[PDB]
């Protein structure tokens, strides 16, 4: 097994910027073959041996994401800076 | 007496961007002849009878404001959107 990962509950909802179902995270880990355990907020993540890509946080995102599906991903413009 | 007007205490401070210090709106429209009465967070405020134009809370802020000096007042840009 490779190295455990440590990531907020809530990050690939900040980073889809959409507010997934509770345990929508934490199932979708479990799917792809993952270990995960709570402590608190924070999700600790142990990737499958089949999964050397699963590095850092950003990884985990990616699979939450996918499996959800980009087409819920609102289109939100963002504000303008004072370029 | 003109009629009454009732204004939050923080609503200078919201306009101007500034957190004046404890007690500023009351002070300074009692300063300018205003009869001010303390209803928890709302003031009543009735202008002197030669201030007919303080006519509703903005025109108080313009008072609060104008005494306190606008040179207080931060420079911040607006979040405007993408155009
Ligand atoms: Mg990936
Ligand atoms: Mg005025």
């Amino acid at each position: 097994s490779p190295p455990p990962i440590r990531m907020g509950v809530d990050v690939p909802d900040r980073i889809a910027g959409v507010a997934y179902p509770q345990g929508t995270t934490a199932r979708r880990l479990a799917q792809i073959g993952a270990v995960v355990t709570h402590d608190g907020d924070t999700l600790t993540v142990t990737p499958p041996s089949w999964r050397p890509d699963l590095r850092q946080p950003a990884d985990l995102v990616e699979e939450v994401l996918r499996l959800e599906g980009l087409e819920v991903i609102p289109s939100v413009l963002p504000p303008a800076p004072a370029g």
